[PDB]
């Protein structure tokens, strides 16, 4: 069995190996990368996502989200308060302001300490989930707006044509902006490219141990757990590395820098935070190996998780017994 300790693997594909996306994901898996839940891919030196980032300031962040925490430093939830629209240029200025900028620090480890110690006492503003792409149309390799669609994958594997589309999303971050513990919709893969700016730290639980995390979360968020049998689908709960270590939950951590891709694997729980102003792009995708995960994925039917149009067909086809209850939660 490859990678039996479930360590995060880092890959350095050549320009020739960067041509065929599906084949390279399958290569990574042949080496055990999926066991960690997360892998890093450093593009060949010849590659670029686009020529420059000099002309992105007029992108609109229609609904910036202020991330307000409740709880204790290591065990907290966050809610998202909607703020007035602002441009990327306005957001970048805000991120760099004295109120929101990254504090002085020695290294990534010192910053991580300061995050966990102090996150709850601040409410950073995240420009998340913005439909769009920063890849140049002429970038042919690992262009997240030109991947094979999940609908086409389901059709190729299962023979059923379905409605729906699959497009990327932009995330503009600042110091302490936070992504809560989650897996993807329908336990899909995700791919994330950090276009520019400051790093993003990730934490991940191996897929084979995801239920250990779920059991801890039910213990630590007992009201939430009574409200919904899949409440981590709400994407609101944070648990620190210290707490995870105290409770014996297996996990790993890694920092992504500008110019690097991360891939999350089916049923790989992940969480993290941004170090300062940055812009990432991400999209879900599928492979043949995903289908069995999609068939087994938990679902939120309490009404909170509320998701895209395109998840309908996945539930309808892969989880017909669950469909009626899940759709009630959508409506
Ligand atoms: O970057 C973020 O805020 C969150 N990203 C992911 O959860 C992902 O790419 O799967
Ligand atoms: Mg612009
Ligand atoms: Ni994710
Ligand atoms: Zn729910």
């Amino acid at each position: 069995a490859q990678n039996p300790n479930c360590n995060i693997m880092i890959f350095h594909p050549t320009k020739e190996e960067f041509n065929d996306f599906d084949k390279y994901i399958a290569y990574m898996e042949s080496q055990g990368a999926h066991r960690a839940g997360l892998a890093k891919i450093i593009p060949p030196k010849e590659w670029k996502a686009r020529e420059t980032y000099d002309n992105i300031s007029e992108i609109l962040i229609a609904t910036p989200l202020q991330q307000v925490a409740s709880g204790r430093a290591g065990v907290f939830t966050q809610y998202h308060k909607k703020k007035k629209a602002m441009t990327v240029g306005e957001y970048r200025h805000l991120a760099n302001s004295k109120k929101y900028q990254t504090p002085p620090h020695q290294n990534f480890e010192d910053l991580e300490r300061k995050y966990w110690k102090n996150r709850i006492y601040n409410s950073p503003i995240y420009g998340a989930d913005i439909s769009g792409s920063l890849f140049d149309e002429n970038t042919k390799q690992w262009n997240l707006g030109h991947l094979g669609t999940i609908q086409d994958l389901l059709e190729k594997e299962c023979g059923v044509v379905i409605e729906g589309v699959n497009t990327p999303y932009l995330y503009f971050g600042m110091w302490k902006t936070t992504f809560a513990w989650h897996t993807e919709d329908m336990d899909l893969y995700s791919i994330n490219y950090l276009h520019l700016g400051e790093p993003k730290t990730w934490y991940v639980v191996p897929p084979e141990h995801g239920q250990r995390l779920e059991r801890l979360a039910r213990e630590l968020f007992p009201g939430s757990s009574r409200g919904c049998g899949a409440f981590l689908r709400h994407k609101v709960a944070l648990i620190s590395p210290t707490v995870l270590k105290e409770n014996g939950i297996p996990f790993n951590r890694i920092t992504q820098e500008a110019g690097e891709f991360m891939v999350t694997f089916p049923y790989g729980y992940h969480a993290g935070f941004n170090h300062g102003f940055n812009c990432a792009e991400a999209i879900n995708f599928a492979t043949p190996r995903w289908i069995d995960y999609g068939k087994m994925a938990s679902q939120c039917s309490c009404g909170e998780a509320r998701v895209t149009f395109s998840m309908d067909a996945f539930v309808r086809i892969l989880q017909p017994e669950r469909y009626d209850l899940w759709k009630r939660g959508q409506d």
